[PDB]
C-alpha cells in the first residue's frame, strides 16, 4: 500500500513533473523530496521552493560536501584508482545520494523511494544497489522506466499540464554532472568520437591556451594519504578541495576526454573536469612512491583496477569495498609527508617531495645467479630453443 | 683455458679500461668488442676504432635501431605497460645488447661474455639473465664487481698505466642512458627527491615555457596496435620515432620526474625523457578504448603491471613474455585506425579518433538488469538486517 | 515475420510441448529441431522420434562428442580452471549445443532459434551471449520466460490438449545434465546444504564404501597439455574419456559436493561426478608443476579463475576467450610425459611421473640473493625503528 | 663491536650442536645463548635444553609457542585459505616464529650477533634472515652452515667428538624432516627423484589408505569468524583442537600431499606432507565460505590467496605487505561463522552438511539481465560480421 514516497529531487523539470506523475499513480500518496547539497553550485532554497510548489508534502536539503569528501573522497584518494585508468570516478556521489534517501525514507515511513535516473545509464544501477543494500524491505520507482514521456518537448507539454512552470531556456547542449569532485559533459556532439571536444563544454577549467604564464607553486601535506593542507594552512577537505580547484582549473589541468565503458554495456564518450583531484591523485601517487616498499606498492597498485569497478558499478555498499578499504587504510599508515608542485599550463610538475618515513636513502653476483637460475635452467632443457 | 671475451662496449672510459684488465687477468686472452646502435646518436666509428686502439682484436658496430623499435618497442607499445604506473621501460634495450653479444660470442666460439654494468644496479642483472636463458654454457665476466677500481680518478690512474687514452671532457654530472626510446637520467643531486629537477637535465625535451604558442595536430594511424603513418605518410617505425620525438620534444612533452623501486633492493630517483613513447601511449590507450570490449579492455589492462615487471626485471627471453605477448596480440588484431592528437604546451590532446572496428555506435531490459545485478547484494542485506558496511 | 524455428530438443515433456507452443505463438511457423549427442547415454532415436511425432518438420541429431572433447575440453584441461575452486564445469556444453544450433539454422534459412533453459538459471544466459555471439541476426525465443506453464502438472495438461504424448515415469528427484565429462545433479531436496548427499544421487561412481579393495595403476601419457594415451595405447580423447570414467569412477572418485554463485544472482548446492576429469587435472597439475617455470607456473595459476568465471558465464565465444587460450597454449607447448597415478577409495595417488622437459634436477651465491632479496625489509625496519608488524 | 654474546636458534641436531663449540671458536670468548622453541615437534626439549648446557652454551631458553603459533600464524593461514602453488600446506610458517623468538631474547640479552643453523641450498635461511632483519636490523647475523668447513655428516660427527659432542651410533635419517603441531615434511633422499612412488617408510602421522577403518568418522566442526572454536560439540583450545583433528584425520589417512614445488632459491624439490588437521580444516573453511560470502567477495579473495601464499613461503610475514593483506582477511571472515559436519573416511573428507546463522543460501528480470550481460558481445558480433572466434 503505497501511501507515501520519498523522491531524490535534483530540481531539473523532470524529478519536478515526477511529483505530480507520483501522486497520479499511487492515488493519494505523499511525495517527500530529498535534496543533497554536492557543490553543484545552485540555488538549494530555490529548488526546495520548487519541490513544494510542485507538490512534495516536505523537501529536506542535506548538506553532505563534508561527508562526501571525508566518507567518499578521501577513501577514493587513498586507493588511487581510476576506472579503465582514465576516469575520475564523480560519480561515487549516487551511493551517498541514496544513502541520505534511504535514512530520511526510514525516518519518514515511507513505503517507497524513488530516482530521476534514466532507463539508459548507469546512474541507475548505482542507485538501486545501494538501496538495495541499505534497506531491501523498500520498494524502488523510477519513472523513466514505467511513465510514456520519451522526450523534453513531451516533458514540457506535461509540466504546463500540472502548474509546473516551464520558462523559455534552450536546451543545454549536453548533459552535466557537478559536484566538488568533478563536473562531467556527455551527450549532444560529444557522442562522435571522431570530433575534438567543443569550445563551449568546459565550466571550471581554463583552455591551456588562456592559461596564466607564470607557473604555480602548491605544497600539500599529507597525513595518512589523504591532504590536511595547502600551502602551508590547515584547512577542511571542502576548504582544500575548493581552493586546488581554482588554483588547478586557473591553470587548465585535469580535463579528461574519453570514451568508457559503460556497465549497461555500451561505450560512451565523456569530457571531465576534476582540476584538484588531478593534483591530489599526482601528490598521492607521488608520496606512494617515496613510503610503500615495492612488495606493498606493487600489491596495491594491482588492486585499483577492482576498486574503480566497484565505484563505477554502484556497489560501494559492499563488504568486498570494506575489505579493499581495510587493505588500503594499512597501506596508508606511513602516507605522511609534504609534495611540492608547479602547476603550469596543464602540467602537474613534480617540484619535490619528502617525508620523515621516506625509504629512499659481492652481494649482487649471488642475487643475479640464483634470480636468474630458473631461466639457466630452462634454457640449458631447452638447448638451442629461442623465445620467438 | 679462457682464450676469447666479447665485451659489451659502449665507448667509455670504463669499457675502454676493461680491454687491458680483462687481457691482464685472463692471460693471453683476446678481447672482441660489440658496439650496438640503438639511437644514442654518438660517433660510433670514433667508438670502434677506440676499441681497437684500446687492445680489442675486432670491433663490431651493430645497427639495431630497426629491429630494437619492431621486435621490443612495438611489443611495449602493444602492452600499454608502465613500470609502478610511471616508467616507460626505455632499458628494454638490455636483452637485445644481450642477444647481440651473445650472437657475436657463439660465431667468434669465444669463452665468456663481459659488460660494464655496474654492481650497483639493474642493468647487471638484466644482461645476465639474459646471456643465461640464450647462452647457459657461457661464462660471464662483470669487472666493476671483481675489480679494485672504485672512483673515476682510480680508473683514470689505472688507464693511464694500461695506454688507454683518457677523454678531456669529464663524465657528465648524471648517470645517463639513450637510445631511440627514451633518454634517462639519474645519480648525483638527482638523487634528493625533496628538490626539483634542476635547469641542466633535459637533452631533447624543450621546457614548457619554452615551448611554441600554437598547438600542432598529429594524426597517428596504427594497424594491430602499433603506428604505421604520421601525418598521413607511411614510416618506418625508426622514421616515425624519429619525426614524432622531434616534434612531441619541440612542445615539452612527455618528461617524468619520478622515485621508482630497482630490483636490486633500494629506491631511485630517475628523470625520462620520450616525447614520441608519450604521444604513442596516448593514441594507442584512446584506440583500445574504441576497439576492445570491455571484459578484453579490463583483463588486459590487469596484466600490464606483470608486463611492466618483466620488462624492467631483465625477464625478456622466457616463455612468461612468450605467453603474454600471445595474449596481447590476440587483443591487438582490431587496434587499427586513425587518432588525432594536438601537442601543446606538454599536453596530449585528444582530437579526434576513429576505427572501421570501433564498438562505438530497452528500458524494460534495465530493471531486469539491475534486479539481477543488485540480488546478491539485497539477500546479504536481508541476511544482514539493519547491517551498515562502514 | 518468423517463418522457420529451430528447436534446441533435449526430448523431455518441456521440449516437446514447446513444438506445438511455437507455432501456435508464431502463426503457422515450421519447427525444426536439433538433438546434439553429448554423451547423456540416452536413445537419440528415440528422442528424434518423439521430436517429429510433436509436429518437428525435421529433426537433426549431431553426434559432437569429438567436437566436444577436442575443442572444448582439451583447452578446459589445458587451462586447470575450477569456478570458484570446485566445479568442473560441465556446462561448457552450452555454447556448444548453441553453435550446431545456430550451423544448422543458417543452412535451413531460420528465422528464430529457440532453447528450453528455464528462467532461473544459468544455462538461458550460456545460450543466449552463444548466440548473439554467432549470430547476432536470429531472433531467440525462450518458452520458459514468456508462457504460462509453471509446474510440471500444468506442462501435462498442456501436452494433453496438443498431442504430445506424456511419459509414464515421472520426473526424476533431481534436474539432471549428462554429458562425457560430468554428470550433475541440483534441485529437490538437495537445495539444502544442511544435509548429506543422498544416497540414490550417483550415477556413476561408486560410493567409497562400495569400491575395490585393492588400489589400480594408471599411466596417462601427455602431449603439449592433452593426454594422449592410457596404459600405454593411444585412444581418441572420447575413448579415453570414457575407459578413465569407468575406472575413476568404480574407484569411487572424482564426486563434489558444492554450494556455489550463480550468474544470475543467488547460490545453489550441486553434487557434480566427473571421474575421468578429476584424474585428469590431477595429472595435468603434476606435469605443469614439472614443466613449467616458477615464472610462468605463478602467471598460469593467476588466470585459472579468470578463465573459469568465463566459461561458467558462458563467454566462450569471446575475444577475451581467444586471448587467454593463445596465453594457455604457449604455456602447454612443454608439457609432455608421463604421469602414473594409483586410483584407491576416492584418492588419486601419485605414483611416479616424468618427462624430456622436466626442470628437476653454491653457499657463496645464497648470502648474496638473500641479503638483497631482504633489504627493502632492513630499510623499512630501520625507518620505522622499534615497530612492529601486528 | 667485539662479538662477546651470540643468541643461536637450537633445534638439537647435531648441526646446531656443534655449532656451539664452533660459534665459540670463531668468535673469541663469545658465550652463547641457546633459544629452543616448542612448536609440537614431540621432542624431549629438556634433553635438548640439558644438551646445550652441556655443549658449552652459557644459557638455554625453551621457549613454549605452542599456542601463539597456532593463534598467531595458523588462524590467519586458515582464514587466508592460502596453497602454495595450489598444493603446499605451508608448514614452514613456522620459521618467522622462530626468529621472533631468538631476536626478543638477542634484544633481551643485549647479544651482538644471531645465528642459526640453516642450510646454504634451501628456504629457510632466507625465512630466518628476512625475519631477523624486519625485527632487528642492526642484529648481526651468522648461518654457520655458509661459512664453515663442514660438508657431510660424517666430518660433522668428527668435529663433534673432537669438541666433546656426544655421538652415539644410530644410522642416518633416510629423508630430511620437519614437524610441528600442523604438519609433517620429508624431502631428500630417494625422493628426490619424481619419478618414483611414495616408499612405504615415509609417513610419520598418517596412515596408509589400505589400514584405515572401514567406518566412517563424522567430526562437527564449529567455526567463529573463519577460524574453529569447537570439535564435536566441544570447546577446545587451538592446539588441543589440532592435536585431536590431526589423530583422527591421520587415523583416517587424510591429508598426505606427494608434490613437486619451485623453491624460492631458484630449483624444484620433491616433497611430502603430511597434515590431516589442516585439510580438515581447510575444506570446512572453505565449505562455510562458499555458504557465507558474496560472490564478488569470494571471488576478490580467492584472487588473493596467491599473493598470501608466496608470502608465506618466502619468508615475508613481518611485513606491512602482510599486515594489509590480514587486514582484508578479517572483514572478509566476520561473518563466516557455522557449523561443518564432515565424514573421514579412507583419506577422503566428505561433505555431510552445513549450517550458519549468516547463510546467504536460501521471469522478466531474465531477459533484461540477458540482453544487457550480452550487449557487448553482440555488439562485437555485429561490427565483425561472420567472424569466428577459433
Ligand atoms: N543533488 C541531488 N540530490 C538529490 N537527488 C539527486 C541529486 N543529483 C542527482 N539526483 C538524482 O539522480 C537522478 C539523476 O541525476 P541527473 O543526471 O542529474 O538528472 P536530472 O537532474 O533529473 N536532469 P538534468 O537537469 O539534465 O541534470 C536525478 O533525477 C535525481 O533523482
Ligand atoms: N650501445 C651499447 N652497445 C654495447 N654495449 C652497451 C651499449 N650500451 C650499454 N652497453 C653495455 O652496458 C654497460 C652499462 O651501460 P652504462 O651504464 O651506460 O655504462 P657505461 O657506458 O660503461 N658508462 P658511462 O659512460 O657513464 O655511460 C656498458 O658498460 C656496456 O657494457
Ligand atoms: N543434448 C542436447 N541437445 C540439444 N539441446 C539440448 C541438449 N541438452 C540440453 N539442451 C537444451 O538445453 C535446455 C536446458 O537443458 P535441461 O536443463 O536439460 O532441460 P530439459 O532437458 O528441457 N528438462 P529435463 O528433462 O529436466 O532434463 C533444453 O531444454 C534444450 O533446449
Ligand atoms: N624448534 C626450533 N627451535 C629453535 N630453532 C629451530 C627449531 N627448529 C628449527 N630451528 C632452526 O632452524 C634450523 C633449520 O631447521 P632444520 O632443517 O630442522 O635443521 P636441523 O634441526 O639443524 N637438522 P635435522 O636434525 O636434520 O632436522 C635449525 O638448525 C635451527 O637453527
Ligand atoms: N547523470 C549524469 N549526467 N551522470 C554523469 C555520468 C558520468 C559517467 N559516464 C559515469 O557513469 O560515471
Ligand atoms: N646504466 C643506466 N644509466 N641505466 C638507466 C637506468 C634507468 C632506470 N633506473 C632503469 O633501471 O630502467
Ligand atoms: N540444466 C542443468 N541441469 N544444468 C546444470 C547446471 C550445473 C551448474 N549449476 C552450472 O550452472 O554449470
Ligand atoms: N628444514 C626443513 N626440512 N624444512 C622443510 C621444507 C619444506 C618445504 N620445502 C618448504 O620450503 O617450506
Ligand atoms: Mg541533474
Ligand atoms: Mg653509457
Ligand atoms: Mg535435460
Ligand atoms: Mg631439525
Amino acid at each position: 500500500v503505497i501511501k507515501k514516497i520519498a523522491l531524490a529531487y535534483s530540481g531539473g523539470l523532470d524529478t519536478s513533473i515526477m511529483i505530480p506523475w507520483l501522486k497520479e499513480h499511487y492515488e493519494h500518496a505523499e511525495v517527500i523530496a530529498v535534496i543533497c547539497d554536492l557543490g553543484q553550485q545552485e540555488d538549494l532554497d530555490a529548488i526546495k521552493n520548487k519541490a513544494l510548489k510542485s507538490g512534495a508534502s516536505k523537501a529536506y536539503v542535506v548538506d553532505v560536501k563534508n561527508e562526501f569528501a571525508t566518507q567518499y573522497l578521501w577513501p577514493l584518494v587513498k586507493s588511487g584508482a581510476l576506472y579503465e585508468d582514465q576516469y575520475i570516478l564523480g560519480t561515487i556521489s549516487r551511493p551517498l545520494i541514496a544513502q541520505k534517501l534511504v535514512e530520511i525514507a526510514l525516518t519518514e515511513q515511507v513505503n517507497a523511494v524513488a530516482h530521476g535516473a534514466t532507463g539508459k545509464g548507469n546512474d541507475q544501477v548505482r542507485f538501486e544497489y545501494s538501496i538495495k543494500a541499505l534497506a531491501p524491505q523498500l520498494e524502488i520507482i523510477a519513472p523513466w522506466r514505467t511513465w510514456d514521456i520519451k522526450s523534453r518537448q513531451e516533458a514540457i507539454v506535461y509540466a504546463k499540464a500540472h502548474g509546473i512552470e516551464v520558462p523559455v531556456t534552450p536546451k543545454a547542449p549536453y548533459s552535466r554532472d557537478h559536484n566538488i569532485w568533478y563536473i562531467s559533459h556527455e551527450g549532444g556532439v560529444l557522442e562522435d568520437p571522431s570530433q575534438e571536444m567543443p569550445n563551449d563544454v568546459l565550466l571550471m577549467t581554463a583552455p591551456v591556451s588562456q592559461t596564466p604564464d607564470e607557473e604555480e607553486v602548491v605544497v600539500l601535506d599529507f597525513k595518512k594519504g589523504v591532504p590536511v593542507a595547502l600551502n602551508g594552512q590547515e584547512l577542511s577537505p571542502v576548504d582544500l578541495l575548493n581552493s586546488l580547484n581554482q588554483k588547478a582549473g586557473q591553470h587548465g589541468i585535469g580535463v579528461a576526454d574519453i570514451v568508457e565503458n559503460r556497465l549497461v554495456g555500451m561505450k560512451i564518450r565523456g569530457i571531465y573536469e576534476a582540476p584538484a583531484a588531478a593534483v591530489l591523485y599526482k601528490a598521492h601517487k607521488l608520496l606512494e612512491s617515496l613510503c610503500l616498499t615495492r612488495s606493498t606498492l606493487h600489491l596495491k597498485q594491482s588492486l585499483q583496477q577492482t576498486y574503480a569497478n566497484l565505484v563505477y558499478e554502484g556497489r560501494w555498499f559492499s563488504q568486498t569495498k570494506q575489505a579493499l578499504d581495510a587493505f588500503i587504510d594499512v597501506t596508508q599508515q606511513h602516507v605522511t609527508g609534504c609534495v611540492k608542485l608547479k602547476l603550469f599550463k596543464g602540467n602537474i610538475i613534480p617540484a619535490g617531495m619528502h617525508s620523515p618515513y621516506s625509504l629512499h636513502h659481492k652481494d649482487a653476483e649471488g642475487f643475479i645467479n640464483l634470480f636468474s637460475l630458473s631461466a639457466k635452467i630452462y634454457s640449458q632443457v631447452h638447448q638451442g630453443g629461442n623465445y620467438d
